[PDB]
């Protein structure tokens, strides 16, 4: 049995990046997740507009309600939600869908670099948790069976 | 006459965050559709009227994080409007979760912004879980009585 | 003394809705328990104050329907009542879906059907979102500050 | 990997019966859709009961909050909120269940007949739907990777 | 100034439910951020204002249930306060239900225990829907303008 | 096809822990069900405290914290609520768990004793029931095609 599940990662920084390619490559290796029907962002860009290609679609408002729209269905069509979660690049982003997600009724996990796990975290990151973990514990987390536990961390 | 209650959505984690908190209590003081004393403010309403910032000993402290968290949903969810003082160069993770926690509870979302940086680009997510975003001159004068979708007159990124 | 604000459903596209209209407005502002200067009126609040009846460019204009779409829903959570100006010969897929999310966030909902017209079979769903169902003549004395549950006297088909 | 539906149509008029029988015919044919475990109204009436064989039901409060709850279940526990539309025949017993589905957070889609795909529909049709499609592409709509898009038609 | 209304939560079956329904009803009358007159008290609003004690033919009736079930939800969600008359040795899965529902529509949800028997050990569940929880003698004093959330000073089981 | 459930039942009393060792021996027979990835309760003691043997957590907060949510969350990350229900023997806890399903959007089953069946139960619980069935009956229930009706039964 395989669950799904919405990438929810930033891609600005260079942590960021490192974050997200070791999170992609540990769901690729976990067999309670079907990685193909999950809603990946960066796969699902509004018509194929790279907006790095074409910024002026940045002051567009369809452009924008459709993306926001897509990435909102992306979490409530989908069983968890994902949060990659740097402590020293935090996203005001990944804050709101983690909100949303609570709301739609989904899992939410966090999964810290190990490198930073540990560190500081904001008080309402640490509470729509339902768990957090260490990119290390992603290849095996059974997502058929997820838990209630908290961050073993510092909170501000 | 009629005077709704807001949750004081704010940092205070820098310097700009802490000028444009000031500025928005000020506004909110001379605003006559507000009741500012019967409003949630997350300051004076931390667990044990204690702060990380002053003592530090409760940064790994889980009943202090439990209550503190309880208490600023309950703010959120007890009150008439979801108020959010944003720093577009600053932006809070923290704010963030509290504007989905307001849709979900089915608040007005309101975000206002420092003059000198209104126009300036913010976060998709954040253009999007707002009803409305505001200049911080415009703060002492809103009709919170009738309170209106619009779109930011300004980037998202 | 207290009043309670609504929003306005209703419909504008045949000659019985636009009585059915009229009369239910003039019955609120009769009504000492509501507050309607503070009521959301669709009607009032398209984006743009633009209506595409008048404007028909604004048909494939998608600004103006995300805009107007997310208004209308603004006006149903951030008031405390929904009433729905209901005919049973003409019934709105529109106020329909006001109706759904009216029950998702909570707020009382209150139909009104015209006298000529209380009896008549209305559809099921719209019987079941429904807490109450009155006569177009008791809404300028409906007390507002104590809401009812109850049924519908007339069939559903 | 099959999802779910909520089959949401009207049987009361030609256009209405006919758009039914197509979009069922579609369904049949899609690999993406479990319709033996879906709810189907017409097969879920309450104690088989016939309302066009007894009218004196229509009278009857337990009969009524029965059919309305085990329409309103159906929504709830299923996976996708599908709504047969018509544009010149819309549906006040629709409007209302698209709301409902929204409000329990189902991807909501919309199939209108091709003939008919173009026509002006209601504004908040257009907005609780996360979707709509013309009713040829619903024999192969992928089921398992949902997204939004606009309607390619107008709206009053 | 401003006052709250909220839903009166309490059972009815035993005789110290009795008791402290009775107790809870007058601390409301004297507490002066309370509008009592427009809150929802369950045993006034009945269907048809018969209650299944005084006339057990409606035990089997499903009209009764349905429109008596629907008209508690209403007033749950229709007030700003949900109220939780408990008594820790006869636990209501009545209220359970209502708390949980009050929890759903976003309401601060406030325990009143009886003085003789706060501290005694309360359901879990029951701690963690609960925003706060205080003695009866605090209910005519309690100020509802500004509800915030605390522990309950007592056990769980 | 499998649907996981959350096992609302107490284990304070005989008829009680009657009750709960009869339905889950009936899930174990009923093939609709996966009960190796559903929430049972006791067997996801936070930290796998026993509370019987050290009752000094009661006191605790942070056990109290994680032991609700971890219980919230066993009802949001399933797809049905299961509450066995005594008449004579009604709980609180149950109650608020029934509430919090429903605003999850799950399918509520309530499960009385076939002894019991027929005994007035809480209007409330009544209400927040989709159905109401005897023991006898869950070995066989259809868990793919959760229907509503009404408990024939009294309520107080």
């Amino acid at each position: 049995p395989k669950k799904t599940i919405y990438f929810g990662a930033g891609w600005f920084t260079d942590r960021q990046n490192k974050a997200y390619k070791e999170a992609m490559e540990a769901l690729k290796e976990n067999p309670t997740i079907d990685l193909e029907n999950s809603y990946v962002p960066l796969d699902n860009q509004y018509k194929g507009i790279r907006v790095d290609e074409h910024p002026e679609y940045l002051h567009d408002k369809v452009w924008a309600t459709a993306t926001y729209n897509n990435d909102l269905n992306g979490i409530k069509t989908n069983d968890i939600m994902l949060g990659v979660y740097i402590p020293d690049e935090e996203d005001v982003g990944l804050g709101m869908e983690l909100g949303y997600a609570l709301s739609q009724g989904k899992y939410v996990l966090l999964v810290i670099p190990d490198e930073d796990y540990g560190k500081p975290i904001n008080l309402m990151s640490w509470g729509v948790s339902d768990n957090v973990i260490k990119m290390s514990q992603l290849k095996d987390f059974n997502f058929n069976k997820p838990r209630f536990d908290f961050y073993e961390g510092a909170v501000y």
